[PDB]
Protein backbone atom coordinates (compact mmCIF):
# COMPACT_ATOMS: atom_id res chain seq x y z
CA UNK A 1 0.00 0.00 0.00
CA UNK A 2 3.01 2.36 0.37
CA UNK A 3 4.02 2.95 -3.28
CA UNK A 4 7.58 3.35 -4.54
CA UNK A 5 8.34 4.68 -8.00
CA UNK A 6 11.38 2.85 -9.43
CA UNK A 7 13.05 3.78 -12.73
CA UNK A 8 15.14 1.30 -14.72
CA UNK A 9 17.80 2.79 -17.02
CA UNK A 10 20.76 1.55 -19.08
CA UNK A 11 22.09 1.03 -22.62
CA UNK A 12 20.12 -0.62 -25.41
CA UNK A 13 19.81 -4.35 -24.90
CA UNK A 14 21.19 -4.59 -21.35
CA UNK A 15 17.99 -6.18 -19.99
CA UNK A 16 15.92 -3.29 -18.53
CA UNK A 17 12.69 -4.85 -19.88
CA UNK A 18 13.71 -8.44 -19.13
CA UNK A 19 14.55 -7.56 -15.52
CA UNK A 20 11.25 -5.78 -15.02
CA UNK A 21 9.16 -8.53 -16.64
CA UNK A 22 11.03 -11.26 -14.75
CA UNK A 23 10.20 -9.50 -11.48
CA UNK A 24 6.54 -8.77 -12.35
CA UNK A 25 5.47 -11.84 -14.33
CA UNK A 26 8.11 -14.40 -13.37
CA UNK A 27 9.21 -15.16 -16.90
CA UNK A 28 12.02 -14.17 -19.27
CA UNK A 29 11.30 -12.14 -22.44
CA UNK A 30 13.48 -13.14 -25.42
CA UNK A 31 12.30 -10.18 -27.39
CA UNK A 32 10.48 -7.27 -25.87
CA UNK A 33 10.06 -4.30 -28.19
CA UNK A 34 13.11 -2.12 -27.45
CA UNK A 35 11.13 1.11 -28.04
CA UNK A 36 8.30 0.41 -25.58
CA UNK A 37 8.56 2.54 -22.44
CA UNK A 38 5.90 2.02 -19.78
CA UNK A 39 5.36 1.51 -16.05
CA UNK A 40 4.35 -1.83 -14.57
CA UNK A 41 3.05 -2.48 -11.07
CA UNK A 42 4.02 -5.23 -8.69
CA UNK A 43 3.17 -5.82 -5.07
CA UNK A 44 5.91 -7.35 -2.90
CA UNK A 45 6.67 -7.98 0.79
CA UNK A 46 10.16 -6.80 1.74
CA UNK A 47 11.46 -7.30 5.30
CA UNK A 48 7.85 -8.18 6.22
CA UNK A 49 6.34 -4.94 4.89
CA UNK A 50 4.05 -4.93 1.84
CA UNK A 51 4.54 -2.30 -0.79
CA UNK A 52 3.61 -1.55 -4.37
CA UNK A 53 6.48 -1.10 -6.81
CA UNK A 54 5.60 1.16 -9.74
CA UNK A 55 8.44 0.49 -12.13
CA UNK A 56 9.18 2.65 -15.16
CA UNK A 57 10.99 0.57 -17.76
CA UNK A 58 12.67 3.35 -19.82
CA UNK A 59 13.42 3.18 -23.55
CA UNK A 60 13.99 6.17 -25.91
CA UNK A 61 16.92 7.05 -28.09
CA UNK A 62 19.71 9.39 -26.95
CA UNK A 63 17.87 12.79 -26.94
CA UNK A 64 18.07 15.24 -24.03
CA UNK A 65 14.77 16.95 -23.12
CA UNK A 66 13.22 18.71 -20.07
CA UNK A 67 10.11 16.63 -20.79
CA UNK A 68 12.13 13.45 -20.26
CA UNK A 69 13.52 15.04 -17.07
CA UNK A 70 9.98 15.35 -15.79
CA UNK A 71 9.36 11.60 -16.36
CA UNK A 72 12.73 10.79 -14.74
CA UNK A 73 11.95 13.13 -11.80
CA UNK A 74 8.99 10.91 -10.72
CA UNK A 75 11.51 8.25 -9.67
CA UNK A 76 12.35 7.67 -6.02
CA UNK A 77 14.97 4.99 -6.76
CA UNK A 78 16.90 4.04 -9.88
CA UNK A 79 18.28 0.74 -11.18
CA UNK A 80 21.28 1.54 -13.33
CA UNK A 81 21.76 -1.54 -15.53
CA UNK A 82 24.73 -2.60 -17.61
CA UNK A 83 25.38 -6.02 -19.15
CA UNK A 84 28.51 -7.92 -18.12
CA UNK A 85 29.22 -8.72 -21.82
CA UNK A 86 28.78 -5.11 -23.01
CA UNK A 87 31.74 -2.84 -22.15
CA UNK A 88 30.03 0.18 -23.74
CA UNK A 89 26.96 -0.26 -21.48
CA UNK A 90 29.27 -0.18 -18.43
CA UNK A 91 30.98 2.94 -19.79
CA UNK A 92 27.58 4.63 -20.07
CA UNK A 93 26.77 4.18 -16.36
CA UNK A 94 28.42 7.43 -15.31
CA UNK A 95 26.22 9.40 -17.68
CA UNK A 96 23.10 7.83 -16.14
CA UNK A 97 24.22 8.60 -12.60
CA UNK A 98 25.16 12.19 -13.51
CA UNK A 99 21.79 12.87 -15.14
CA UNK A 100 19.79 11.27 -12.32
CA UNK A 101 21.72 13.33 -9.71
CA UNK A 102 20.92 16.43 -11.81
CA UNK A 103 17.18 15.63 -12.13
CA UNK A 104 16.80 14.72 -8.42
CA UNK A 105 18.97 17.63 -7.33
CA UNK A 106 20.76 15.49 -4.76
CA UNK A 107 23.98 13.50 -4.45
CA UNK A 108 22.29 10.75 -2.43
CA UNK A 109 19.69 9.34 -4.72
CA UNK A 110 18.53 5.74 -3.94
CA UNK A 111 20.26 3.75 -6.66
CA UNK A 112 21.60 0.26 -7.33
CA UNK A 113 24.19 -0.67 -9.98
CA UNK A 114 23.07 -3.84 -11.72
CA UNK A 115 25.40 -6.03 -13.79
CA UNK A 116 22.93 -8.16 -15.79
CA UNK A 117 23.38 -11.29 -17.98
CA UNK A 118 25.52 -13.05 -15.35
CA UNK A 119 24.39 -16.39 -16.83
CA UNK A 120 26.77 -15.75 -19.78
CA UNK A 121 30.06 -17.62 -19.82
CA UNK A 122 32.25 -14.70 -20.82
CA UNK A 123 32.24 -11.30 -19.17
CA UNK A 124 34.18 -8.34 -20.54
CA UNK A 125 33.25 -6.23 -17.52
CA UNK A 126 34.75 -7.89 -14.47
CA UNK A 127 33.19 -7.99 -11.02
CA UNK A 128 36.11 -5.95 -9.67
CA UNK A 129 35.54 -3.09 -12.14
CA UNK A 130 31.83 -2.81 -11.29
CA UNK A 131 32.33 -3.20 -7.56
CA UNK A 132 34.99 -0.45 -7.56
CA UNK A 133 32.66 1.92 -9.42
CA UNK A 134 29.64 1.18 -7.15
CA UNK A 135 31.86 1.79 -4.10
CA UNK A 136 33.03 5.15 -5.53
CA UNK A 137 29.41 6.24 -6.01
CA UNK A 138 28.30 4.90 -2.62
CA UNK A 139 25.70 2.51 -4.00
CA UNK A 140 25.17 -1.27 -3.90
CA UNK A 141 26.30 -3.46 -6.84
CA UNK A 142 24.20 -6.56 -7.57
CA UNK A 143 24.82 -9.14 -10.30
CA UNK A 144 21.72 -10.45 -11.97
CA UNK A 145 20.42 -12.71 -14.67
CA UNK A 146 16.93 -11.85 -15.95
CA UNK A 147 17.19 -15.20 -17.73
CA UNK A 148 17.62 -17.49 -14.69
CA UNK A 149 16.22 -14.96 -12.15
CA UNK A 150 19.55 -15.00 -10.22
CA UNK A 151 19.81 -11.75 -8.20
CA UNK A 152 16.65 -10.22 -9.62
CA UNK A 153 14.64 -10.05 -6.42
CA UNK A 154 17.79 -8.94 -4.59
CA UNK A 155 18.33 -6.00 -7.01
CA UNK A 156 14.79 -4.65 -6.68
CA UNK A 157 14.48 -5.38 -2.95
CA UNK A 158 17.83 -3.73 -2.30
CA UNK A 159 16.67 -0.64 -4.16
CA UNK A 160 13.50 -0.53 -1.99
CA UNK A 161 15.67 -0.79 1.15
CA UNK A 162 17.78 2.10 -0.21
CA UNK A 163 14.58 4.18 -0.64
CA UNK A 164 13.33 3.26 2.83
CA UNK A 165 16.68 4.36 4.32
CA UNK A 166 16.31 7.58 2.31
CA UNK A 167 12.93 8.27 3.90
C1 LIG B 1 19.07 9.37 -17.93
C2 LIG B 1 18.40 10.60 -18.49
C3 LIG B 1 18.02 11.54 -17.55
F1 LIG B 1 18.20 11.32 -16.25
C4 LIG B 1 17.36 12.72 -17.86
C5 LIG B 1 17.16 12.92 -19.20
N1 LIG B 1 16.56 13.99 -19.84
N2 LIG B 1 16.56 13.76 -21.16
C6 LIG B 1 17.16 12.58 -21.42
C7 LIG B 1 17.55 12.01 -20.17
C8 LIG B 1 18.18 10.80 -19.85
C9 LIG B 1 18.54 9.77 -20.83
C10 LIG B 1 17.78 8.59 -20.94
C11 LIG B 1 16.53 8.40 -20.17
C12 LIG B 1 16.36 7.10 -19.43
C13 LIG B 1 15.47 7.41 -20.57
C14 LIG B 1 18.21 7.63 -21.80
C15 LIG B 1 19.40 7.73 -22.56
C16 LIG B 1 19.95 6.71 -23.33
N3 LIG B 1 19.33 5.51 -23.63
C17 LIG B 1 17.92 5.15 -23.57
C18 LIG B 1 17.89 3.95 -24.53
C19 LIG B 1 19.11 3.27 -24.00
C20 LIG B 1 19.97 4.46 -24.41
C21 LIG B 1 19.71 4.61 -25.87
N4 LIG B 1 18.35 4.13 -25.91
N5 LIG B 1 21.16 6.81 -23.88
C22 LIG B 1 21.79 7.97 -23.70
O1 LIG B 1 23.03 8.01 -24.36
C23 LIG B 1 23.98 8.99 -23.87
C24 LIG B 1 24.03 10.12 -24.90
C25 LIG B 1 25.09 11.17 -24.52
O2 LIG B 1 26.35 10.45 -24.53
C26 LIG B 1 26.49 9.38 -23.57
C27 LIG B 1 25.38 8.36 -23.65
N6 LIG B 1 21.38 9.02 -23.01
C28 LIG B 1 20.16 8.87 -22.40
C29 LIG B 1 19.68 9.87 -21.57
O3 LIG B 1 20.47 11.05 -21.44
C30 LIG B 1 20.33 11.90 -22.66
C31 LIG B 1 21.24 13.11 -22.47
C32 LIG B 1 21.07 13.85 -21.34
C33 LIG B 1 21.87 14.96 -21.12
C34 LIG B 1 22.81 15.30 -22.08
C35 LIG B 1 22.98 14.56 -23.24
C36 LIG B 1 22.18 13.43 -23.44
N1 LIG C 1 21.59 -14.26 -21.58
C1 LIG C 1 20.78 -13.23 -21.19
N2 LIG C 1 20.12 -12.53 -22.07
C2 LIG C 1 19.42 -11.56 -21.47
C3 LIG C 1 19.32 -11.23 -20.16
N3 LIG C 1 18.48 -10.14 -19.99
C4 LIG C 1 18.09 -9.82 -21.19
N4 LIG C 1 18.66 -10.64 -22.13
C5 LIG C 1 18.37 -10.53 -23.55
O1 LIG C 1 18.95 -9.31 -24.06
C6 LIG C 1 18.02 -8.72 -25.09
C7 LIG C 1 17.63 -7.35 -24.60
O2 LIG C 1 16.89 -7.48 -23.41
P1 LIG C 1 15.81 -6.31 -23.10
O3 LIG C 1 15.33 -6.56 -21.75
O4 LIG C 1 14.87 -6.12 -24.24
O5 LIG C 1 16.80 -5.04 -23.05
P2 LIG C 1 16.48 -3.44 -22.91
O6 LIG C 1 16.76 -2.81 -24.27
O7 LIG C 1 17.51 -3.06 -21.87
O8 LIG C 1 15.01 -3.35 -22.49
C8 LIG C 1 16.89 -9.74 -25.17
O9 LIG C 1 17.27 -10.63 -26.25
C9 LIG C 1 16.90 -10.48 -23.88
O10 LIG C 1 16.34 -11.80 -23.95
C10 LIG C 1 20.04 -12.04 -19.20
O11 LIG C 1 20.07 -11.90 -17.96
N5 LIG C 1 20.76 -13.02 -19.85
MG1 LIG D 1 13.36 -2.47 -23.17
Amino acid sequence: MTEYKLVVVGADGVGKSALTIQLIQNHFVDEYDPTIEDSYRKQVVIDGETCLLDILDTAGQEEYSAMRDQYMRTGEGFLCVFAINNTKSFEDIHHYREQIKRVKDSEDVPMVLVGNKCDLPSRTVDTKQAQDLARSYGIPFIETSAKTRQGVDDAFYTLVREIRKHK
